[PDB]
């Protein structure tokens, strides 16, 4: 893990990065803010090649399309509170979601969104902006409280709120037990694991694969050939996480490593080569008047 680049936002006192994601042109980064702007940089040079304003609040998340054409963002108080715009010519806004507080595309084909509203996963056809299905069954809810609904690799299964659901039945398949409070769960890139903090369980047994203590708390990552797995520890805006970042063998989740940054990290991603990681570090204390965030690259 050699650092290659670092750059802080251009044309602020105080710098203001929360999140990160690269786009489909090859040496651009695209960087969410605290006043709810998207900007495109160059990873290397640092130069702030272009600016919008999607919201009026801080930017939580974002997620390009992989062809480059559409990109959603989900902010922290502002109606509406998550959108998907366009970015062929001009950048315009396509739809909104009033209330979801985090939105992701599906995986395999990606004509779809999925939302996500306290314990409820709402899905999105992305041409006509209409919702198809709404999944919620009370008597099944964990009320995790860091609930983020996600399809599996092939767009037929969703977590939501440590339910597995079967999106053409849209019927629950099976509910995990709730081990935490926080964190909800991801889909192993392989299809056959998930991934709910500390625990592995199997798809098809429901079987315990894996206890992986140093995964407590952590968003997880996968690079693109799904053989490395990140995690990034949440905070006992604000800062989201602490300041290390552990990196396990995505095949039989052995560490590889535990970098510490000695700063609080915001967000980090992976290019589509697995060349390079970009990590949000914060240079402040939670206590600070301000934000002061940089974006890091590193060599992988
Ligand atoms: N209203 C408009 C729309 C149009 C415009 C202005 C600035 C920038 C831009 O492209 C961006 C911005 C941020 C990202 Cl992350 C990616 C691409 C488009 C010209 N005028």
């Amino acid at each position: 893990f050699r650092p290659i680049s670092v750059f802080r936002e251009a044309n602020e006192d105080e710098s203001g990065f929360t999140c990160c994601a690269f786009s489909a042109r090859e040496r651009f980064l695209m960087l969410g803010t605290c006043t709810g702007q998207l900007k495109l940089y160059n990873v290397f040079s640092g130069q702030e090649e272009a600016s919008y304003n999607c919201h009026n609040s801080a930017i939580t998340h974002l997620e390009p399309s992989r062809d480059g054409s559409l990109l959603l963002t989900s902010a922290t108080w502002s109606q509406p509170l998550s959108a998907l715009w366009g970015m062929k010519s001009v950048f315009d806004m396509k739809h909104s979601f009033t209330e979801d507080h985090y939105v992701e595309f599906s995986k395999h084909s990606q004509d779809r969104v999925i939302g996500t509203k306290g314990d409820i996963a709402h899905i999105y056809d992305i041409q006509t902006g209409n919702k198809l299905l709404t999944l919620f069954n009370p008597d099944l809810a964990n009320n995790y409280k860091r609930n983020c609904a996600t399809f599996n690799p092939t767009d037929d299964l969703v977590l939501n709120d440590g339910v597995l659901w079967d999106v053409r039945s849209a019927l629950a398949i099976h509910k995990f037990d709730k081990f935490n409070m926080n964190i909800s769960g991801v889909f192993h890139p392989n299809g056959l694991e998930v991934i709910i903090n500390t625990e592995i369980w199997d798809l098809r047994t429901f079987h315990l694969l894996h206890t992986v203590p140093a995964l407590d708390q952590c968003r997880v990552v996968f690079n693109h050939t799904g053989t490395v797995m990140y995690g990034a520890m949440l905070q006992a805006m604000k800062s989201p996480f602490g300041s290390s970042f552990r990196t396990f063998n995505a095949t039989d989740y052995k560490p590889i490593a535990t970098i510490d940054v000695k700063r609080n990290i915001f967000d980090l991603c992976t290019d589509t080569k697995d060349c390079y990681l970009a990590v949000i570090e914060n240079q402040g204390s939670m206590d600070a008047l301000n934000m002061d965030t940089v974006c890091r690259l590193y060599e992988v």
